[PDB]
DNA sequence: CTTTCCACTTATTCAACCTTTTACCC
DNA sequence: GGTAAAAGGTTGAATAAGTGGAAAGG
């Protein structure tokens, strides 16, 4: 395997994608063999379905770090935990910063990086500090870690969209270009509606709200699934999609298989611009485009 | 002793999917 | 009087996270 077979991508796109996908990791493993009885591993990771391996390669090729591996049969991962390589990641994020609640996680990661850069994690005081940091990262401590270090453990990130490149990267993870086919009392009996969405956890409500000001269109939907809730930024007005959404991503290129879902959705947009969705022949072409996009896509 | 990477797991958070109802164009 | 836009859900697997094992040189 080669570090840069695939092309690199734009660092703001990389950052948008990183706001939408991936997590920092701080492992603190019980370890017989370590002087202190624990060892650590620090890093950053992204796990995607096999379909979107090209993206991991894009990133690897941009940073020149990271390992790409199988992640079970269905998925692949990029993990950076080589310690000195984390300087490349730090250097990337200082210059092209994250803006979702994940920024907070990057702050934990930096702090843990400091402790390790000084080698404090090799002694009991440094392990204690990493425990306090890990306590706030992702899912926090295992029950077993809490017994070992029962010490007492220590606010929402509020940031603006930096530019459209960030937005192309973020959409490449969390966006959806959908062709909705409404059973309708129209002539053909089916209405074609283009839907754009970006799906996000509730914590990033402010970001989602500010997408409305940013794109000059769309609205927020609160959705739920019994115990769990999430948000959608949604655009359904056709003239907004054609004059606002489409040009943005024509100028700022999506990455991964979603690029192909996007061009397929634009093909339908040209058809609707021409009123062709209102004839049988055009409805059928759309039905065929939809059939083979998104979950229906083979290549 | 410690770093690094490789194999592999699991559950809920997303993307993606649908129907029905209301807005509004004409 | 007919097409567009929004309301109002559902669906399932990809992503969010994680775990053990161990090669390799320090
Ligand atoms: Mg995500």
């Amino acid at each position: 395997a080669y570090m840069s077979r695939r092309e690199s991508i734009n660092p703001w796109i990389l950052t948008g994608f990183a706001d939408a996908e991936g997590s920092f990791l701080l492992r603190i493993r019980n370890n017989n063999k370590s002087s202190v009885g624990y060892s650590t591993e620090l890093g950053f990771q992204i796990t995607l379905h096999n379909k979107d391996k090209s993206i991991l390669e894009n990133i690897q090729s941009t940073w020149k770090v990271g390992v790409i591996a199988n992640s079970g049969d269905n998925a692949v991962s990029l993990k950076v935990t080589r310690f000195e390589d984390l300087k490349v990641i730090i250097d990337h994020f200082e210059k092209y910063p994250l803006i979702t609640q994940k920024l907070g996680d990057y702050m934990l990661f930096k702090q843990a990086f400091c402790v390790m850069e000084n080698k404090e994690h090799l002694k009991i005081n440094g392990i204690k500090e990493l425990v306090r940091i890990k306590a706030k990262l992702n899912w926090g401590l295992t029950d077993e870690l809490k017994k070992a270090f029962p010490e007492i453990i220590s606010s929402l990130i509020n940031k603006n969209i930096p530019n459209f490149k960030w937005l192309a990267g973020f959409t490449s993870g969390e966006g959806c270009f959908f062709v909705n086919l409404i059973k309708s009392k129209s002539k053909l009996g089916v209405q074609v509606q283009l839907v754009f969405s970006i799906t996000q956890h509730i914590k990033d409500k402010n970001l989602m709200n500010s997408l409305i000001t940013y794109l000059g269109c769309g609205y927020i939907k609160e959705k739920n699934k019994s115990e769990f809730s999430w948000l959608d930024f949604v655009v359904t007005k056709f003239s907004d999609i054609n004059d606002k959404i489409i040009p943005v991503f024509q100028e700022n290129t999506l990455i991964g298989v979603k690029l192909e879902d996007f061009e397929d959705w634009c093909k339908v947009a040209k058809l609707i611009e021409e009123k062709k969705h209102l004839t049988e022949s055009g409805l059928d072409e759309i039905k065929k485009i939809k059939l083979n996009m998104n979950k229906g896509r083979v290549f």
